[PDB]
DNA sequence: ATACTCGAGTAT
DNA sequence: TATACTCGAGTA
């Protein structure tokens, strides 16, 4: 009856799988392999770069080179936006002095040795962020495929305008369009729909995951629904990610009530645990939350797709 | 209003961008600090792996397998969901992927790899290396009240996992801070004792500061519990403001449906605008009972003080 | 800006 | 030991 009891018969229905779990760990291993060798090139490159000096100090003069040096002392690009330029060659003449000339001759892999482990942390950030966008396309994926078996065109926004005004067609075969929409928009029983992902919402002043409008392709009585999306597959990442999102949803109910408006709320998760299912069904069936899927699982996701087409 | 003593305004709240600045420069230094036994991990894989003339003659260097496994882009977090096969598996796509197409160079493509891989890891020790220094930092200021205030207490050293052997302050408690697990002491007859990262029997979560009316579950037996968030970067800072928020409703919420009203705080090193007015909100509707910014010495005085005489 | 992405470790 | 803690590497 209710959404979300279309695919949810128990809260343990909400649990991610021990084979989803290990699948997911494999994927994320397989893609970081992919996106490595960028990073191990750089590091050749570096060692031919870093090669012409004889000393340690002679790296002070290859100017090509300076901020993988910052790089190598320690230094991440996050940390980087908070040092003065004084800070900056101060940290790269720790790095020459407590490590470069310590390593002797083997000073210049002792650069590229440490460059690589710093970078690694990168990488790491890089592959996190990877891993949203996938969810997104993931989930973008369900909704166009539901639009497409039930015979519904729509519109779609290219992430990669970003004057993200240019609301295109549906393509004949829109294969892999979910890895560039933004956004996309159909019409429903007479309704104009149009789903956004990351919007700062004005009411709340916070960005959202996921966005379903009442218009063609603001004003808050125009937000029909808003959603947080985890794709994360970490169950280690389930309780901490989850109980982050759930502030991110009371802040949305507490500032659009105060308006008297009441968007529904949705939460899907990949890695979902047994805690913390027990608090979404017991939303579900407070009203507190709207709908809710794993998305790990197929018939959750596909359930809750038809149902987001519809409202 | 325990908060009015040391916050006038919501923005009292805010960390300094000089607090944030010397935070990154001294989370740096201690990275360089901690980074050396990943690089001689290296060198020594180096001497141990250049015993393979090819890359699959280091199939059969056992003492390198798990180095292996790693470059081969498998975390040791990740490593737990593997199969036996599946890690073979992994090490084999290194092999046949990036270690004979570097052929002479496949040495260097194994160690540069294991470095990039071990990175991540080493960032991992370096974010609980930042919360443990917090929890000292907290521990220090709380201990230096006691000694101000010439009040003797107990302490239970974290080294051992038993948890049970509280003894009693060195007369130099210099850097004692750094294996306390919990404080304990006597104030106007009341017994109070502090303890750090407690699983909480009435919410069964984990909380990082519990204060219990108890000298060295009973739910009753919780005066305070609290939040301390001890990272410098302010990107996280509403990210675990949004987590710490909902930890302290499962608090609140678990503990009032017993008819207990625990105090409750949320110390944090790195807090921004937003987050403040939320915190600021809820000192003043008597939801959260105080907090303070922890790069803030007379803040962080004035709680601990108020602390050792709940 | 401002606050989003999520898992690298860790502990009880 | 099942569970959930630590926090910043990126990103927009």
């Amino acid at each position: 009856q209710k959404p979300f009891e279309n695919h949810l018969k128990s809260v343990d229905d909400l649990k991610t799988t021990y084979e989803e779990y290990r699948a997911g760990f494999i994927a994320f291993a397989l893609e970081k392999n992919k996106r490595s060798t960028p990073y191990i090139e750089r590091a050749r490159a570096l060692k031919v770069a870093a090669s012409v000096a004889k000393t340690p100090k002679d790296l002070l003069y290859l100017e090509d080179i300076q901020d993988a040096l910052l790089y190598a002392s320690g230094i991440s690009d996050k940390a980087k936006k908070f040092l003065t330029e004084d800070d900056k060659k101060e940290s790269i003449n720790n790095l020459i002095e407590n490590f470069l000339e310590p390593a002797g001759e083997e000073f210049i892999d002792e650069l590229i040795f440490r460059y690589l482990l710093f970078q690694g942390d990168s990488l790491g950030g890089t592959m996190r962020n990877i891993a949203g966008a996938l969810a997104q396309q993931k989930l973008t994926r369900a909704i166009i495929s539901a639009l497409d078996i039930a015979n519904i065109p729509y519109k779609w926004l290219d992430s990669r305008d970003k004057k993200y005004t240019n609301w295109m067609d549906k393509p004949e075969d829109d294969y892999e369009l979910e890895t560039f929409a933004k956004g996309i928009s159909w019409t429903i029983n007479g309704k104009h729909r149009t789903l956004m992902y990351n919007i700062t919402v004005s009411l709340v002043k916070k960005n959202v995951d996921i966005c379903l409008f009442n218009c063609e392709p603001q004003q808050p009585e125009k937000y029909l629904l808003l959603g947080e999306l985890k794709g994360g597959i970490d169950p280690a990442g389930a309780d901490e990610h989850w109980k982050t999102a759930n502030t991110a949803l009371t802040r949305i109910r507490n500032k659009f009530s105060e308006k008297g408006l009441s968007p529904k709320t949705i939460f899907i998760g990949a890695a979902i645990e047994h805690s913390m299912a027990e608090e979404i069904w017991d939303q579900l069936q407070s009203g507190s939350l709207t709908n809710s899927a794993n998305l790990t699982k197929t018939e959750q996701v596909g359930s809750l797709c038809r149902w987001i087409i519809n409202i």
